[PDB]
């Protein structure tokens, strides 16, 4: 029964994400928004034999109509990286995009869950919060930075190394979504896994620089699109399940947090009807994992402040 | 346990198709092929938390290694339409692509199920058959023209007009995949539906021109990609289920046929372990539907002859 | 003192063509039209330090304002070929595009010179003629099928083989613009050149299939764009010089002709203030060249009929 | 006559640039390089009826053959901006592209004039210089950051305000190529123009934001391509004229400079047979202009160091 808007639906992530949402029995209305090509994408998907009604919207004059009555908004809108770039190279362009779109959300569907994919997530979530505070509708239990792909990657890499089935593996990943701020808690992995430190370190780095590995492999043709569509769909489904009374639903996500001195931080969250039911916190961790958390905090706070300062100039 | 090859994996269809395939526990190995961009696509999908081992292959030199050991090969490789073009206007270009790709298949995975998505399907399937014949490995039970999107469109459109869930609608569509050769048997629809003749004609025209509807809506940005990825994934899943011994798997598909004077024709096929188990035939049809079959045959024969003639000059 | 419109200005040919026109002191006003990207292209071109004022127009609502007061219209709007395509595969698409765009010309700038680049020229010139008839403003001295690239190619190749400066070479090319209908009158070449019949035949084939060789070299990335921009700029410059009263300006172009049983035909044309001042005809030719003319006529008639037929259907 | 290499010849700037170079009687040989599409672009251009011999090169193995014997190398290779990006946001991607390509030039055509178009120019010229130093062939009189488009824009905008022929306007533009580092010296314009202050300020700002204006207008489809092709060609032609012994050839360009405290800086340069004959300096400026120089210096030094540092960490 959920009504989901996808802002940036014509892009690399947007189209396959919209596909996965259209294919879901959980979605009864799918509104697609972009600045280009949205009508053709909507017609394409409207032919698929599922109940979700698909409507496409094009340009800022139609963004309000796209947002009317939505339960979840997902925002893959933004520019992807080229080889060599950092996520902060995209900050200027994507901060404007995220601020503009989340402003419309605050105006026209303030009650909706806001799921931000656009990078750098470590800054774009603070931006979303400060835009919502600006319109006086800020609810910290309903704004999510989608880090799900870090968890998905962690599970895959663990499963390959130990010959396990990825569907059975679960690795909490905490901190943020950029380089050393991505902290995989291999010591909390279910099932339990033992690696020597050199292999643990190699696995940790692989997970951290996984996005960059894909940017290099694509050689100028963009960043992770299909896996991020999978990761975004997964997160939305988790959130909607929880919204229909499903219990025990847990997903890591970068949110407003009091667990560390960072005002925003990613930890496992129990999800409920009002978004975040309970922040489950960092929990018990190794020395190696404590070192990474401690090392990640300055970069996190700098990014958090960079997003806040950007909204301050609006 | 099914090893699936996608030829044309970097395209508008190939990428979301490859995603849907990667997401399924029916696929144990997903080998992707194209003339550009495949390594990045493979890198992207390899991070998804499912069992399928994803490998990428690039250029004619690597095509044999993409195909070896394959159970299924799907071929979305081909040029799509621009507004104003017929599917037949693509023949010359796409003919050479299908012939070359299917020759490698006949040489390197002759036992595999061959699923051609490339247009015009009415001519490209005959090209595939003649190519396989030329190499002495022609099995008419394993060569499939993917017409599934026509069925998906029919189901959806009927479901919309009757207020039904399209997940529990099934309209057999027969003939071929081009204009008037697309024949939806609404008389055989489950559940039973009865339209007056004025509406039935419009519904029938809508289904026939659905592909062109998406072409115009995309205004030169290509044809159906996401819905075709859906339809193609469904057909492969149906085919892989049947190969795993699942019973009652029925799909319409343009295949080597003796149901009419046409050498190739689409009807509901019972699929099994060896490919086509039994052609379920045209069945009991209305006068209206009987006229369309009669009207379609000359065009289908021409399209078939065109395809056969192309291989004759190789 | 000439106001020129480019219809299809955002395309592969359109952009470099518009650039060459912008650079010319013959052009005082340049209006650019497309269905996509025009404002960005016009903004880019308007920064160049030449006198021509540039303005961009997007979509059919802005087409009339583009054409008002136009002295010359050049029409590269259309779909180019992929490898394997015949020029007739693009007929249905381009015929529609040419018909639409020439109707607006007929209504809004009926006295303007109409230079059609869009293929197949052998049919799109007939289409342009009939559309102009419907609106009661047909003038056959102002409608030009741009075949200049063929002449340009012929000059380059003859110069290459003979070690000449291509600026000092002129080869009349007659007939039409497709395959064997492209007839280089090497016997009329200035300066005089002497080839054995074997070299002459291969050279003649090279000229006829030149467009195809470029399509092959681009491997799906399109057809001749930069060389066509050059050729189209040359023809437009020739025409605008003649319109300003320059004498002895001669260009081959595909036009309304009584030189043969074909109703449209390309021969060298004396241009002047009314457009076509005098058709210079075929002249004396070799037996070899007479043979090619004879063989080409059936193709030309067919192509002329096809375009004329298409217009009746609107 | 001049042998000119274009690195990044298949791009938006590279292709039209290559066309302008091909059309010019000052070019005897045109060698084109890119990582994709080069052979198609070269085949296309090789049909144009000018004397310049055109050859296309593709991939690292063929780069040296492209550079051998070159008098001038133009390097448009690089990633363009999207809306909201600064030129500096392209640094991390384009630093490696410029470093590689200029290392190739240092090896294979060290005596050639090196014209860097790739952004950010304020940092990529220092990169170029440091790469030539590493190779022991650094000649500061032959390394040029192409700022010519800023001058072209200034000439055009001044001519539009005053109602002049832009062919007769020359505005020196100094400093660098980004935002407030672009300093148009309207007080040194020929002919002398007197502007009311409100127009002068809006003019100055227009010149500085012109690049961003075009990026905005292209709405994600790149940056200035056609006007940059015009400007880069103009610069090459001035360079070749001066190489052929023409006197009084002056062009502004971002070069090694001892005019301010910035080690690199753009001023009018008298060009001669060996590149820079003489840096003509800042000359006499107004207070308004002196202040713009003062404000620009901190940003220039920062962009310079950024470029130098990049090379020292290799
Ligand atoms: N959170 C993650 O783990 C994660 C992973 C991968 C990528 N990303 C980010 O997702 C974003 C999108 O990546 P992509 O590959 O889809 O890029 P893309 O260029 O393929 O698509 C971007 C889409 O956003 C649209 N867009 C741009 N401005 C818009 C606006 N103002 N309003 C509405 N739509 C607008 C574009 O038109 C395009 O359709 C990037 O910022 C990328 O860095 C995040
Ligand atoms: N059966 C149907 O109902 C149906 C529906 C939609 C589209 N189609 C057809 O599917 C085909 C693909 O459509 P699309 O939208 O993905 O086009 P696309 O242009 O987006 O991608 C097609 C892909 O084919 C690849 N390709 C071309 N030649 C190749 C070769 N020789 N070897 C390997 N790869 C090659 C291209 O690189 C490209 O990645 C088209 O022919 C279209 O007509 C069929
Ligand atoms: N005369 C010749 O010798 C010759 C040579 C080469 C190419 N051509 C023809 O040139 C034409 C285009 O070539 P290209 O390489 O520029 O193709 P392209 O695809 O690069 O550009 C085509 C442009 O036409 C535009 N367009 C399409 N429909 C339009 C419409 N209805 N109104 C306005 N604009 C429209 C598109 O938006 C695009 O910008 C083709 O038809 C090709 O066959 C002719
Ligand atoms: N100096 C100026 O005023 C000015 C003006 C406009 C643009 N620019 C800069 O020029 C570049 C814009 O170029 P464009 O608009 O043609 O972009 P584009 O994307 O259209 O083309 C860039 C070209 O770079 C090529 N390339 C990338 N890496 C390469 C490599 N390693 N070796 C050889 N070629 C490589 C690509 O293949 C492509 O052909 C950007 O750096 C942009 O910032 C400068």
């Amino acid at each position: 029964n959920a009504k989901v808007a996808v802002l940036g639906a014509s892009g690399g992530i947007g189209q396959p994400l919209s596909l996965l949402l259209k294919n879901s029995p959980l979605v009864s209305r799918l509104t697609l928004y972009d600045i280009a090509h949205t009508p053709g994408v909507a017609a394409d998907l409207s032919h698929i034999e599922t109940k979700a009604a698909v409507k496409g919207y094009l340009g800022p004059e139609q963004l309000p109509d796209c947002l009317k009555g939505c339960d979840v908004v997902v925002i893959p809108a933004g520019v992807p990286r080229k080889p060599g770039m950092t996520r902060d190279d995209l900050f200027n362009t994507n901060a404007t995009i995220v601020a503009t779109l989340t402003a419309a959300c605050a105006q026209h569907c303030p009650e909706a869950m806001i799921c931000v994919i656009a990078n750098p997530v470590n800054s774009t979530i603070p931006i979303t919060a400060e835009v919502f505070k600006k319109h006086g509708v800020y609810n910290p239990n309903k704004i999510f930075g989608v880090t799900t792909l870090d968890i998905v990657r962690a599970n895959t890499f663990v499963a390959e190394l130990k010959g396990l089935d990825p569907a059975r593996v679960n690795v909490p990943v905490i901190g943020g979504h950029a380089g050393k701020t991505i902290i995989p808690l291999i010591s909390q992995c279910t099932p339990k896994v033992d690696f020597p430190q050199d292999q643990l370190t190699a696995l940790t780095g692989r997970i951290q620089e996984a996005g960059t590995e894909v940017v290099k492999a694509k050689a100028g043709a963009g960043s992770a699109t299909l896996s991020m569509a999978y990761a975004g769909a997964r997160f939305v489904f988790s959130l909607v399940d929880a919204m229909n009374g499903k219990e025990g639903v847990v997903e890591c996500s970068f949110v407003k947090s009091q667990e560390t001195e960072c005002t925003y931080f990613s930890t496992p969250l129990l999800l409920g009807k009002k978004g975040i039911e309970k922040n489950l916190g960092i929990g018990k961790v190794s020395s190696f994992e404590e070192k990474m958390i401690s090392d990640a905090i300055p970069e996190l706070k700098a990014s958090i402040k960079k997003g806040e300062d950007f909204v301050k100039t609006l």
